């Protein structure tokens, strides 16, 4: 179990001025820490905000959290359960910004809600530092869906948070999962626009500097953010994501064939300079924080097995890294989730 703490300075908070919070688990006898971003998609005025604190409540507030979870999947302490790091200090940190955890503005007598995803993130990272994180070697930041793509705005702030604070040992990694999408046409990138403006949305500064003031937008797509982070970030991606045919308006003849194969084939393409991927070919919008992760695999390796080599690449015969399916349709791989 994963015990909560809120944050002990009240004024990072969740929409509602709720203090935010993260679960944690230590493990004394391990320098290595995960702390995990939650996803949830996002909202982007007034209107949408208001009916997400309708529906989806726990993503805009604390009030109502529990005091404990559970790791499951690369948060389990198991090591049946996990393979990968099951003896690592365990950190989740619920997403409660609506932002894809890059804003940061506060409530405010102009603001009916805060966005806070960005300051929530080095806020945490802060307050760790006295509890173990400061002894540290390696700090892994992974996240799934919005949390993925908040792992690829925020990986590279949270190393230069600690180089400026005085811990230049601890080696900051990225682990994006279910967060690359495509900005392509549907079949039948403006809210994403409207949400900067109004949740005051901050993005990687090498980013920035390339598309400048009113093109931010660009950077939450990992294939034109990634080329531009300097810290190590391993991509997970299914070929055919839900959420992106979701926005693609997908939901079989000549046309929606050639669509799909087409979609699958660009997805590879951008992972082409990708060394640490891996990329099968299901229809899925599952979670590496689920309990049967362990399960897929590519060209009969693991995701667990993958992490492990990289582990080892950043100190390989059998060893892979780059693991991007060519088959062309979803569950071509055997291995794909039921
Ligand atoms: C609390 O967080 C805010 C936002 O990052 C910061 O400006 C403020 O200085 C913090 N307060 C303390 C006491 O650290
Ligand atoms: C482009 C980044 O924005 C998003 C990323 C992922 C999701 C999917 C989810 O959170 O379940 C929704 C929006």
């Amino acid at each position: 179990d994963l015990r909560l703490h809120l944050l002990l300075n009240t004024s990072v908070t969740c929409n509602d001025g709720s203090p935010a919070g993260y679960y944690l688990k230590e493990s004394r006898g391990s320098r290595r820490w995960l702390l995990f971003l939650e996803g949830g998609w996002y909202c982007f005025n007034r209107e949408n905000c208001d009916s997400r604190y309708d529906t989806m409540r726990r993503l805009m507030s604390s009030r109502d959290w529990p005091r404990t979870r559970t790791g499951t999947g690369i948060l389990s302490s198991q090591p049946e359960e996990n393979p990968y790091w099951w003896n690592a200090n365990m950190v989740f940190i619920p997403y409660c910004s609506s932002d894809v955890w890059s804003g940061a503005s506060s409530k405010s007598e102009k603001n009916e809600y805060a966005f806070m995803g960005a300051l929530i993130i080095q806020e945490v990272v802060r307050e760790l530092l006295g509890r173990g994180l400061s002894g540290a070697k390696v700090l892994l930041l992974a996240g799934s869906s919005a949390g993925g793509t908040g792992v690829l705005l925020n990986v590279d702030r949270v190393a230069e948070q600690l180089e400026k604070l005085g811990y230049p040992a601890i080696q900051v990694r990225g682990l994006a999962d279910s967060g690359w999408f495509l900005d392509n046409k549907q079949y039948r990138t403006e809210a994403i626009r409207r949400g900067i403006r109004y949740w005051n949305g901050v993005v990687p500064e090498r980013c920035r500097r390339q598309f400048q003031e009113g093109e931010e937008w660009n950077c939450f797509f990992g294939y034109k953010v990634y080329p531009t982070l300097r810290s190590p970030v391993f991509v997970v991606q299914w070929l055919f994501d839900e959420a992106q045919l979701t926005v693609d308006n997908v939901h079989v003849q000549e046309g929606l064939r050639l669509y799909i194969q087409n979609l699958g084939r660009e997805l590879r393409h951008t992972l082409k300079d990708v060394p640490a991927s891996f990329a099968p070919a299901c229809l899925s919008h599952e979670i590496i924080i689920r309990s049967h992760w362990t399960d897929v695999q590519v060209k009969g390796t693991s995701l667990p097995r993958a992490l492990h080599c990289w582990d080892r690449s950043l100190h390989l015969k059998g060893c892979p890294v780059h693991l991007v399916d060519s088959c062309p349709w979803p569950h071509c791989n055997p291995s794909c989730p039921t």
